[PDB]
């Protein structure tokens, strides 16, 4: 009886129930609250050596493994969720996307424009919500739905 995409789960380390969204890879403790023509998102991309284009403004030759990229993503998610860092700050500094220079903002978009896992996560996010790691041919994304 959750907004589709959501399932109940159990913390392995604490035993407390939590909720996990298999479209956004978001996870949270509270029972989730519960589509538009367009959404607006920012993202932080970490590329890896199997990215469609393993290069970025940060690195001419991206050589980190997918596993290493996921660990970087996971670390950014932790710092964002703790408030130690802001999403926009980490995107500006560390996103392997040209959108880093705009704090990760991609602007508004419809279905059919973005890579499908990105599109599905973006449209499943609530306004203001952040994704977990989202995988595309570009790399691994943290997605923030801003509108
Ligand atoms: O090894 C790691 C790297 C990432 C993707 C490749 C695959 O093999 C799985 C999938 C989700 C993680 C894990």
């Amino acid at each position: 009886k959750l907004p589709p995409g959501w399932e109940k789960a159990m913390s392995r380390s604490s035993g407390r129930v939590y909720y996990f969204n298999h479209i956004t890879n978001a996870s949270q403790w509270e029972r989730p609250s519960g589509e538009p023509a367009r959404v607006r998102c920012s993202h932080l991309l970490v590329k890896h050596s199997q990215s469609r284009r393993p290069s970025s403004w940060r690195q001419e030759k991206i050589t980190r493994t997918k596993e290493e990229a996921l660990e970087l993503i996971n670390g950014y998610i932790q710092k964002i969720k703790s408030g130690e860092e802001d999403f926009e700050s980490l995107a500006s500094q560390f996103s392997d996307c040209s959108s880093a220079k705009a704090r990760g903002d991609l602007g508004a978009f419809s279905r059919g424009q973005m890579q499908k896992p990105f599109e599905d996560a973006s449209f499943a996010l609530r306004t203001g919500e952040m994704s977990g790691p989202v995988f595309t041919d570009s790399g691994i994304h943290i997605i923030l739905r801003t509108e």
